[PDB]
């Protein structure tokens, strides 16, 4: 086996709820790059949104801190609860971030619950598979998992007999704490994850900023890995012959992957990340002769975020 | 960048080659070029050897591409036309709508003498590009040596900065002339080669006569589209498709674009075996069958040669 240690890039940043006392996000500006929060959770047998969420969210978004959320889960062996749940963290994660807007960061399933042998690891990782799917249906946003390795241990590495590993394509944010001397010094991979996305390391760690000992994790080595990709800049598209030629401003994230180019909202095609134009033949689209063109663009990311929004050039025509 | 444990390796052929055994090449070789055309000596010519070569990689399962011995010129319109007649050679020697296993390649060597500026030379190559990509839907990779970048001032074009530095680049640069470094430079703004042609004497089983021998990617299939999804499934339960896939295998892969009725559906990460897809977003009229179809895409940007689909019977 091997293990993934964090390194001089990875980036750092805490996550808080409303137990988290004297937050000062001015002063975390300075010294975190992202800040996970509370945004709801069922822990307490009824979906409760955090009591702070909506202000530490408002005011991270003022300040540009990169800013994600999590819903503490409770899994059960009726699936439609993980319908439920999903529903409610997209509500509340728009209450928090804007109507249709789910964060800068992934959002984030908090499974740290049953820790009994009420479950089995079937009916545990289904009932997450299941909130994943709702999830990302809705919201088109990839979901990242936090659980604890301890947790993972339990439920058999989460390893479902005659299934392999069906959560290890999930973004993975691991705790592992080091003040735990049984533990290992960094990561071990574990539940078929080929990495950690992030490593919360301690539950009891001191940051300027923060009142309380507070939760501290690492991250990637650039936070674009945490968020989609910005939307696309410079974007020009001219007629010439039965052709429209696009061109764009290389996006600048180190996670780009590539770009999807519409014509009226159909697809028109796929680009790698290098990419800053494509040549797009007219006779594949319905174009009445007169009326104008919408061309569009997304940029998306190596674990498949989009551009929020998508870029527009209107052809006259 | 140096060629490492996973570096694949072969040779380019063409139709001057001597007493090619592919049987041999077969066990010692993880790719074959071989020119297919060029059009150097004013008009398009056919390499005598492409087709048979070609069969022979095919037939053996060797993976087989091609390139085509470019003539820049001032003249914008014959990057064009060379560009359709490489892609009808193409299909000559591999079949119709195949365009090679490898990249299909444009070979740059010329001019050497004072008769283009670097502009000229780049919006050739841009314009053979730009119409080869159309047409097929192909990424071309350009194969150039490292004396004619540093000839045409490293490719870099006043105003422009360096527009072909997102093609994947077949350099150029033999270890026996003492001037060159032991490995390639940075240059015309690429970050890395895709493959390092690293002599043109090499000895190979296999090959009769001294050969141009080259190092390529640390997988095959980054040289490659990537296959044909298999495993394909869908069905229907309340107002959705659940549609499901077995995982590419590729390394280079990256990820699938998956299409109702020929209409884009979602595109998903390289890890991806499954997407939901709402049927409220797709015209889908009770008893019409609705066709799912889906293709996989690597890190450069080709795809499937083939949709795979699944017809649900709604
Ligand atoms: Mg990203
Ligand atoms: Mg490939």
């Amino acid at each position: 086996g091997f293990a993934q240690d964090k390194n001089p890039l990875s980036t750092f940043g805490p996550d808080l709820n409303e137990f988290s006392r004297d937050v000062n996000f001015l002063t975390l500006a300075k010294n975190s790059d992202f800040i996970y929060l509370r945004a709801s959770g069922s822990g307490t047998g009824k979906l409760r949104i955090d009591n702070k969420f909506l202000e530490f969210a408002k005011e991270c978004r003022r300040l540009g801190i990169p800013c994600g959320a999590y819903h503490f889960a409770k899994p059960s062996k009726d699936l439609d609860s993980a319908v439920i749940q999903a529903d409610q963290f997209i509500d509340v994660l728009q209450q928090g971030f804007g109507d249709g807007d789910y964060g800068d960061l992934f959002p984030v399933l908090d499974v740290e619950t049953p820790t009994d042998k009420s479950l089995t690891t079937t009916e545990l990782v289904n009932w997450i598979d299941r909130f994943r799917d709702r999830f990302e249906e809705k919201t088109r946003r990839r979901l990242m998992l936090y659980t604890g390795l301890f947790f993972i241990g339990l439920y058999d590495d989460f390893k479902v007999p005659g299934k392999g590993y069906p959560l290890s394509d999930m973004p993975l944010w691991i705790a592992m704490y080091t003040r735990i001397p049984s533990n290992p010094r960094i990561p071990p991979n574990v539940g078929g994850w080929k990495r950690w996305t992030m490593w919360q390391f301690t539950d009891e760690g001191k940051l300027d900023g923060v009142g309380s000992p507070v939760d501290l994790n690492w991250g990637p080595n650039s936070i674009d890995s945490l968020m989609p990709p910005s939307a696309v800049t410079g974007l020009n598209a001219y007629i010439s012959g039965n052709k429209i030629f696009v061109n764009w401003t290389a996006n600048k994230e180190d996670d780009l992957n590539g770009y999807n180019v519409f014509v009226n909202d159909n697809y028109a095609g796929t680009l790698p990340r290098k990419a800053t134009k494509i040549v797009i033949d007219k006779s594949r689209f319905y174009l009445p002769k007169g009326k104008p063109i919408k061309i569009s663009i997304e940029a998306f990311d190596i674990t498949g975020d989009f551009s929020k929004e998508r870029t527009e050039y209107i052809l006259d025509n």
